[PDB]
């Protein structure tokens, strides 16, 4: 029906928390935007560690989003421990399931790693802004040579 889709939690988070602040709002509201519109295959990877308790140069707002997410099987954590693998389990899930990825990241690092990765970001990414709790997605992501976002999210228009 409409593509999955798949939430950089943690570039959401950030963008909602004006880049200072982990905010666990931001998922929340990003996921809502889309749930509201009646998707079902919704994935948020977050790192695992985001779970732990708030070093004081990594704030975060609105923790227990991130568990009550999970137990409604929206939110997925991210291997790490005492290393990470957030972006490429972010990539490689969206194409692998021919989805979309939600994020502001453009991952250079990944596109420059494999051709089919450059090229799919460059299809299917989807940019936004917040405006305070506004989720704010393109209408035309893809420009004027593109489809409309409501077609950007199904599998056919
Ligand atoms: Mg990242």
């Amino acid at each position: 029906d409409l593509r999955p889709v798949v939430i950089d939690g943690s570039n959401v988070a950030m963008s909602h928390g004006n880049k200072e602040v982990f905010s666990c709002r931001g998922i929340l509201l990003a996921v809502n935007w889309f749930l509201e519109r009646g998707h079902t295959d919704i994935t948020v990877f977050v790192p695992s560690w985001r779970k732990e308790q708030p070093r004081p140069d990594v704030p975060i707002t609105d923790q227990h989003i991130l568990r009550e997410l999970e137990k409604k099987k929206i939110l997925v954590f991210t291997p790490s421990r005492r290393v990470c693998y957030d972006d490429r389990f972010i990539v490689k899930l969206a194409y692998e399931s021919d989805g979309i990825v939600v994020s502001n990241d453009t991952y250079r690092d990944l596109q420059g790693e494999r051709q089919e990765w450059k090229r799919f970001i460059e299809e299917r990414l989807l940019m936004y802004s917040f405006v305070n709790d506004k989720f704010m997605p393109p209408d035309d992501p893809l420009g004027r040579h593109g489809p409309s976002l409501d077609n950007f999210l199904r599998k056919k228009p």
